[PDB]
């Protein structure tokens, strides 16, 4: 309404972008059983230590990754739902090099994230995610155990829980206005950082495609605003860039990228507070970090379900 005057500005450009972050690489797939390569991120030899190449249009994507990983990939594939295996845990073929891989489907196959593993030793791999989901069950409950009537706390809570959870150098609530417009309501941060707390930031900052795109994909991760974003080159018979739409290393818009520069917000991880209206975007938990940073998947999903369970009390509140 406020915002009408843009139309859908920049709509195509977040769905259709062409770029990832350098942090991690994309391969896009053949969905036939074939593992066919349709599109690669100009950056995955480089990071699988692969450098007719393994990497090129029409490969066997297999190929790229351990025996024991072909066979996951090729159940996670063949599975009902793509999203319940998420995320994989997979090594390159010749490096043994491990990543988490996240899977999902668009028009043309499957889409493969690969985020480097920050540790080889699958037991502290397992740790971390016990310790993620049982964080977040934890904060789920401290949520439930809250004095009803009182958004403010419910709000000062979430930002405490989800600071511990993500480790970010702040982490805000900011609630969208009637005008569209957003004010920072709750804000945990390292004390040597200026607060944000009670500073409003105009409708035009956060324009309606990030804010649609937010109730498909809830949580986005922005590892470094000065990294150089990463190509992808794809298939010639793809007639329009591939969707990148739900990848979680999808760059930010170019915009986007300097707004964060400016605020010296160099890493970020952005989740959607999603309410009933049959959902609405009532806010944002925003987390920046003043250096790069880039959390395992398993961390980023606890924080979907927190974020899951925020959204839930904060409607009960709001309805009460
Ligand atoms: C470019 C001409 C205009 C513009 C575009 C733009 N913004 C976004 C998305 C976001 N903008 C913000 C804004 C804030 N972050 C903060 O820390 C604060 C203070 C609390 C504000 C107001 C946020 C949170 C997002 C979401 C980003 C994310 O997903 O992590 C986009 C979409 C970017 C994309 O690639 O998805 C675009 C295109 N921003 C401007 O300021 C210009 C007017």
């Amino acid at each position: 309404e406020n915002l009408y005057f843009q139309g859908a500005a920049y709509l195509s450009r977040i769905q259709r972008g062409g770029h990832i972050q350098p942090f991690g690489c994309t391969l896009a797939v053949a969905d036939d059983s074939s593992f066919r390569l349709l599109a690669f991120s100009e950056n995955a030899a480089d990071l699988l230590d692969l450098s007719p190449p393994p990497v090129s249009l029409g490969a066997d994507a297999r190929l790229l990754f351990s025996p024991s990983s072909a066979v996951l990939l090729e159940r996670a594939f063949a599975a009902r739902e793509i999203s319940l295996l998420n995320p994989l845990w997979i090594h390159s073929r010749v490096s043994s090099k491990p990543f988490y891989a996240i899977l999902h489907r668009i028009d043309v196959g499957v889409v493969i994230d690969l985020e480097p593993a920050r540790t080889e030793d699958p037991a502290l791999s397992i740790a971390g995610a016990v310790q993620s989901q049982k964080l977040a069950v934890r904060a789920i409950s401290r949520l439930q155990a809250l004095p009803g009537g009182d958004i403010k706390l419910l709000c000062d809570t979430v930002v405490e829980h989800v600071r511990e959870l993500t480790g970010y150098d702040r982490v805000m609530v900011y609630r969208f206005h009637e005008d569209e417009h957003g004010e920072v309501v709750a804000e945990s941060r390292r004390d040597n950082l200026e607060p944000y707390l009670g500073l409003h930031y105009p409708a035009t900052d956060i324009p309606q495609a990030s804010r649609f795109l937010f109730r498909q994909n809830r949580v986005r991760m922005i590892a470094d605003c000065h990294a150089t974003p990463v190509r992808v080159i794809q298939d010639p018979g793809m007639s329009q860039p591939l969707c990148l739409v739900g990848s979680t290393l999808r760059a930010p818009h170019g915009c986007h990228a300097q707004y964060m520069a400016n605020m010296g917000s160099i890493a970020s991880l952005v989740m959607a507070v999603i309410i009933s209206s049959a959902m609405k975007l009532w806010g944002l938990v925003v987390c920046h970090h003043t250096s790069p940073r880039c959390i395992p998947f398993p961390l980023r999903y606890a924080c979907e379900f927190l974020m899951q369970a925020f959204g839930l009390q904060l409607n009960m509140e709001l309805q009460l």
